[PDB]
């Protein structure tokens, strides 16, 4: 339900508390972080229950990295527990995901075949053993979630990051709202702009369709069938 | 003319050089920045002219280090030259300064009888020997600044940094603006809020007297006397 991303040269674990702590809707059941750092390091910290439960987990095992993604859940799919909070995981490839994928069964079934061992109840999971099995296939990450996208039906927005190459997050909104929010030298990503305003005022709205690429320097936008697309950046005059 | 600093974690040379681009409408004839990274290692580029020769040369020799100063100066002790240029040394103590120091000349005799070399011709160059002196007396950079500040007579504002703790930066007030930008995990200075837009947008204005010490992670501010006092931070988007 809530998404918080960052991909920068300092620590983000606290900007992505601090982003979660801003979207905590009524009723969302759990939330996670993962951060991975330069050399490919991920730790990735869940909790059933509070945000304030998170922060005060993450404050025992400080979790250093400048790329991470941060979720709030409302589930809809698995119950509320720990196994099935976000970050999802498929070895390096790293999850969080708003909304539902409505064919997960198949899917599932597919990845399952692939041999991939599905460890929650979720329909998120399949988003990550299936870019992990795109990952497989050959190219960039990129190009496998150009590949993934299309095969996912449902009213989503997911954020990936392959713990291998910190130096990219990819993103797509397909049903469900992702703001890109830019830094300097840093680059961040939620589902809401008002996670995004202790560290930046300056915002790229994604589009329905919509897949971006993200580094610490560049925002560079596709569609489906991997088209450069071009989006304006606005200065958000909120506080 | 122009102060920027910054205290973080993520190399700050680049929110420098964006914080003295957008100083530069106040005019100026030369520009400076020194960084320094977490092992004390203080890299500094002046140049006689625009910022943009400068973020040029910057591009030739990247900066690395989360804490750094830089101004944009305009000249009035010592000739625009790359000499006279800030941020000035005394050894690891670094400093830019707006303004002018009044009795530059009694401290300038003062410390060169006490064994100092002026390089340059700026008044500014006596604050970095100044707190050098004092800093041998023991102490930290806190003490060291609380004890300079008092024997400076002008209308200026100052931040100053020790190479060999970059994890502070000490700014004092006296009669020329600073305001603190507040960030997360990271803080800023500057002698105008246009200059840190970019990084925040919560600031707390210094006051005339004040001295403060500069953290990553805190700002605590005291008066000549070494008192704390408590300034409030306030939100201004423009
Ligand atoms: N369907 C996913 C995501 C729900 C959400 O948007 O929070 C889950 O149950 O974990
Ligand atoms: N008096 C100092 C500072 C001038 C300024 O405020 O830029 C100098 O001439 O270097
Ligand atoms: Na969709
Ligand atoms: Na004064």
């Amino acid at each position: 339900c809530g998404i918080v991303g960052a991909i920068a040269q300092r620590d983000v674990a606290e900007i992505l508390l601090e982003g979660l702590r801003r979207l905590e809707y009524r009723g969302y059941d759990s939330a996670g972080l993962a951060v991975v750092d330069a050399e490919g390091h991920m730790t990735r910290l869940r909790r059933l229950g509070k945000v304030q439960m998170l922060a005060q987990a993450a404050e025992e095992h400080p979790l250093h990295g400048g790329t991470g993604i941060a979720h709030t859940r409302w589930a809809t799919h698995g119950e509320p527990s720990e196994v099935n909070a976000h970050p999802h995981v498929s070895e390096h490839i790293v999850v969080v995901h708003n909304g539902i994928i409505e064919n997960h069964e198949p899917l599932r079934e597919e990845l399952k075949a692939r041999g991939y061992t599905f460890v929650s109840e979720t329909d998120t999971e399949v988003i990550a053993h299936l870019v992990n099995w795109e990952l497989k296939q050959g190219g960039t990450l990129r190009e496998a979630v150009l590949r993934a996208i299309p095969q996912l039906r449902g009213a989503y927005g997911t954020v990936i990051m392959d713990s291998r190459h910190p130096d990219t997050l990819l993103a797509a909104r397909s049903g469900s709202p992702l703001v890109i929010g830019l830094g300097m030298g840093e680059n961040f990503i939620a589902s809401d702009q008002l996670a995004l305003l202790p560290v930046t005022r300056r915002f790229i709205f994604l589009e329905e369709g919509d897949i971006a690429e993200i580094t610490r320097r560049s925002v560079n936008i596709f569609d489906k069938t991997g088209a450069e697309v071009k989006r304006q950046d606005i200065e958000s005059n909120l506080q």
